[PDB]
C-alpha cells in the first residue's frame, strides 16, 4: 500500500507527520526538515505552520 502509507517525497520512509493547518499526511520527518523554504505541503502546496505526529503525542 505504498501509494498510502509511503512518504510522498522520499517513498523510502513511512508517513509519519501531520500538516497544519491543511490536515495532509503524506510526509516522513526527515523530508519534512529538508523541505525548501517557505516549506509548502507537497499535496496542496500550501504554507506548513505546524508539523504534529501521526503517532499521538
Ligand atoms: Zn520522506
Ligand atoms: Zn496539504
Amino acid at each position: 500500500g505504498s501509494l498510502k502509507s509511503a512518504c510522498v517525497v522520499c517513498l523510502s520512509s513511512f508517513k509519519s507527520c501531520v500538516f497544519l493547518e491543511c490536515g495532509h499526511v503524506c510526509s516522513c520527518t526527515e523530508c519534512y526538515r529538508a523541505l525548501p523554504e517557505p516549506k509548502k505541503c507537497p499535496i496542496c502546496r500550501q504554507a506548513i505552520t505546524r508539523v504534529i505526529p501521526l503517532y499521538n503525542s
